[PDB]
């Protein structure tokens, strides 16, 4: 019956395959469409002889595991795709056709319908099979009856009759909200439309519209940017992905409904693209630390993921008009062309997607102008994302407190991200490929970047924790200073440490102090882990000069500096020590496997090589002290760490601070309420972390109380002497 519901359904395919699109002229565009030529055909040779079959694929034949049922569907859905597409091979194929409708019939009768109950895991079952069949259904609405239609998303309605609720058949249901509230859209929504329900439609709209609500606790999207996922775990880059990603393909639907979004409601999704999602993007790299447990997935490395982020904003800006349109497009558009690792066009699945891209990239119309500099203070989820665009770097501090959890282990994915919130760092440099090609299942996660750790074994069984201390935070002061602070305490509480960072513009101090242990296990904290590529070798400078490391570790004492030096300039690091400190490096060939660190990956064999710097600590109260200094040349690097030479103010148990005294800027933690008094210049007087910037015989202050949450008036936390 074509009516305004089919009319919809049109609307919809055209997002999520867009066959109308099609051109077989376009380069790109043949590229996906022989992309889904090959799954089907592959799909088609191997499906199950109709003759006393057990099933329909033999790999996904154990129905007891419910990711057989979403793969099975998904399958189903590449078919209906190339039916429906004039330059398919696969074009009005009748055997296709029969073979969609007698598989979508077989497993109606012997694997899913409403009479079954949830076997394996819920979001198969209420997502990922219903969103497969919906989608199938409505490519295919043309060669199914309206019965037909009913009868096969009956099922749905039997595990999802609940917008506002996920796992209602179960016995421990939720309230649906992020990028799962979403999910319940193109599940609902679809569905209502396919079934031609009103009031399925018109509730799970109104469901939905709480998506666009700012929260100030729980999960959902946070005034100052943060993303909250799964009870307190930051998480914008991939429950906030495929929320903006999923919601950007339903809006051009629900519009066209009876029951529109209200414009003004919808008006957050600026926020979050500017506040939540822009400053994790880096070079076209989306920032790992905000990306759960995804980060352990072979096919989603960071500039993959950033394209699902990016696709979103490009579809938001499509849908957007004036100025507000523009700048979206602006911004999609230098993101894009920044990434000269990165073939954009590799995630964008859908004729329309890869169409507005093009547009987009070769419209002159839009400008394209390098992001400027940026400091997001990420309080609310314990993240910092800073960006130098003068310099060309990113830096990414990645923490937890008593208010968020360290790490996300479930599902048998990330099994080995123990400590990458324990004060762990990422650089963003020249080297766009850095956190990809491997990295993750390569990398030792006994040695995260910035941690202060025992050498104790961990099990791939644990799960995350939150931190004992809520004083864990960072205090801005413009888009180039900040200070940041972790009052931490490891894993099984036998080492603690006052870690603390202070961003000043281009570079970054690393200040430990109040370092102790009481197990018999090794402590030490690694200064760096960086993935070497073997096409830009590094030329290693120990006191400047040269040093040839090995596998095996060596030992490097009374070391003022270490420089690592590459032939492109915004590749090289350096790390100035503020007192001679005694640390050890090797260069080693790392191998692993992704299955290691997720179940469900290839065992094969990945490899990297690595280059580790650590500083040991074998005394209590030990701490160390450095400044990161990346893309600059080796005489500039030698230059500044003379400039830097007593930019070291303080690093005790109570006391931390360095001066950057080109910029007239001070970083400070303190631990206490003691009068501190700061280069003979002024006093800061209460716990928490400052960011203070002299001009003249002015001072601009930034204090932040990490554990209340909260600034404080100038005269309570600040005197000129
Ligand atoms: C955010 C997240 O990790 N969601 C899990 C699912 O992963 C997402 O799957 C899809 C999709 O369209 O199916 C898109 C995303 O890139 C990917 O992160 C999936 O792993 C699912 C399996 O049960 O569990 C979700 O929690």
């Amino acid at each position: 019956v074509k009516d305004t519901y089919t009319d919809r359904l049109d609307d919809w395919n055209g997002i999520i395959a867009g066959n109308q699109y099609y051109d077989s002229k376009n380069d790109q565009m043949a590229k996906l469409n022989q992309e889904l030529e090959g799954k089907v055909a592959d799909s088609l040779s191997s499906i199950s002889s109709q003759a006393d079959r057990i099933y329909l694929w033999e790999k996904f034949s154990n129905y007891k595991t419910s990711a057989n049922l979403t793969a099975t569907y998904r399958k189903l859905e590449e078919m209906a795709k190339q039916v429906t597409n004039p330059s398919s091979r696969y074009y009005q194929d009748e055997t296709v056709v029969r073979t969609v409708r007698d598989s979508m019939e077989w497993m109606h009768k012997h694997v899913y319908n409403s009479e079954k109950s949830i076997v394996g895991n819920w979001w198969d079952y209420e997502i990922g099979t219903p969103r497969a069949i919906n989608n199938t259904l409505s490519l295919m609405k043309e060669y199914f009856s309206d019965e037909e239609i009913k009868k096969y998303t009956d099922v749905i309605e039997k595990f999802v009759p609940d917008p506002e609720h996920f796992r209602k058949t179960t016995d421990n249901p939720f309230k649906a909200l992020g990028g799962n509230l979403v999910d319940m859209g193109r599940v609902k929504v679809i569905a209502g439309l396919l079934r031609k329900d009103d009031q399925e439609i018109s509730s799970t709209i109104r469901s939905i519209e709480q998506v666009f609500k700012l929260v100030d606790q729980g999960e959902g999207f946070y005034q100052d940017g943060s993303y909250i996922d799964h009870t307190n775990v930051a998480y914008t880059g991939a429950y906030g992905n495929v929320l903006i990603d999923g919601l950007s393909q339903l809006l051009p639907v629900i519009q066209k409904t009876k029951n529109p979004i209200d414009k003004d409601k919808m008006q957050t999704m600026y926020h979050w693209i500017d506040k939540s999602f822009a400053p994790l993007l880096v070079n076209g790299e989306l920032m790992d630390m905000s990306r759960g447990r995804s980060i352990s997935r072979a096919n989603s490395e960071g500039h993959v993921a950033a394209v699902e982020v990016l696709r979103g904003i490009h579809r938001i800006a499509d849908m957007s008009e004036g100025e507000t349109k523009q700048r979206l497009q602006s911004l999609v558009k230098t993101i894009v062309q920044s990434d000269s690792y990165y073939d954009v066009f590799k995630n964008l699945k859908t004729y329309k997607d890869i169409s507005l891209m093009q547009s987009l990239l070769s419209d002159a119309g839009v400008a394209s102008v390098p992001r400027t500099s940026y400091l997001s203070a990420f309080n609310k989820m314990d993240k910092t994302a800073m960006y130098n665009a003068e310099k060309g770097f990113g830096f990414g501090l990645s923490l937890f407190s008593s208010r968020t959890l360290n790490y996300e282990h479930m599902n048998k994915e990330n099994k080995r991200g123990w400590y990458t919130s324990d004060g762990m760092f990422y650089l963003y440099n020249g080297d766009l490929s850095h956190y990809s090609d491997g990295y993750w299942p390569t990398v030792n996660p006994y040695k995260m970047p910035g941690t202060t750790e025992t050498d104790a074994k961990r099990a791939d069984s644990d799960t995350g924790k939150v931190l004992p201390s809520a004083f864990v935070g960072t205090s801005k002061l413009d888009d180039a200073n900040a200070t940041a602070t972790m009052d931490f305490t490891n894993w099984n509480q036998t080492l603690t440490a006052h870690k603390s960072w202070f961003m000043l513009k281009d570079k970054i101090a690393f200040l430990g102090s109040n370092i102790q242990n009481t197990s018999t296990d090794t402590a030490a904290t690694t200064i760096d882990q960086r993935k070497l590529e073997s096409s830009n070798p590094y030329k290693v400078y120990v006191n400047d000069k040269e040093a040839s490391l090995t596998e095996q570790e060596k030992d490097y004492p009374e070391t003022q500096s270490v420089f690592l030096e590459s032939s492109d300039s915004k590749k090289n690091i350096g790390y100035f020590f503020f007192k001679k400190s005694s640390i050890s490096m090797s260069k080693a060939l790392q191998k692993g496997a992704w299955k290691d660190i997720n179940e469900g990956q290839s065992d094969k064999e990945v490899e990297n090589e690595f280059l580790t710097i650590s500083q040991a600590h074998k005394q209590n109260g030990d701490s160390y002290g450095y400044m990161l200094i990346p893309n600059v040349d080796r005489a500039t690097f030698n230059q500044m760490i003379k400039e830097l030479e007593s930019s070291l103010i303080e690093n005790n148990e109570t006391l931390q601070s360095v001066y950057d005294a080109k910029q007239g800027v001070w970083g400070i933690v303190k631990y206490d309420d003691s009068v501190s008094t700061i280069s003979n210049q002024f006093q800061v007087l209460k716990r928490g972390v400052y960011t203070i910037r002299k001009e003249g015989d002015e001072y601009k202050i930034a204090y932040y109380n990490p554990e209340t949450q909260e600034s404080a008036p100038d005269q309570e936390v600040f005197k000129k002497l």
